[PDB]
């Protein structure tokens, strides 16, 4: 059973990565299950819809009253020390909002961190069917 925990925005870094104050410490979070185009991609740098994905996550988190983090049932950090979570702005899941707008694809999924996988896949199918952004 997953639960939401409160957090405080520090700074949105990219479409898929946000720095947040969690249990009293600054920590970088990577959004579970989604791949956004990147503005600071390691080899590629600035990719198409990268700035759009970045602005969308930024606006959503910065304008929220309440930001919450929800860990999945598996590992809670990746190999770079980033928290792996679903992030909610005023009760809306950011991870889902991105996929629903055609600003992210559903990532390759690693069990047991796959709880909302079906839900995200459905939004992705909708965004493809609507030909939004990445899908047009």
């Amino acid at each position: 059973k997953l639960h939401k925990e409160p957090a405080t925005l520090i700074k949105a870094i990219d479409g898929d990565t946000l720095k947040v104050m969690y249990k009293g410490q600054p920590m970088t979070f990577r959004l579970l299950l989604v791949d956004t185009p990147e503005t600071k991609h390691p080899k590629k740098g600035v990719e198409k819809y990268g700035p759009e994905a970045s602005a969308f996550t930024k606006k959503m988190l910065e304008n929220a009253k309440k930001i919450e983090v929800e860990f999945d049932k598996g590992q809670r950090t990746d190999k770079y020390g980033r928290g792996l979570a679903y992030i909610y702005a005023d009760g809306k899941m950011v991870n889902e909002a991105l996929v629903r707008q055609g600003l992210a694809k559903v990532a390759y999924v690693y069990k047991p961190n796959n709880t909302h996988e079906q839900h995200l896949r459905k939004s992705e199918a909708q965004a493809k069917k609507e030909k939004l952004n990445i899908w047009s």
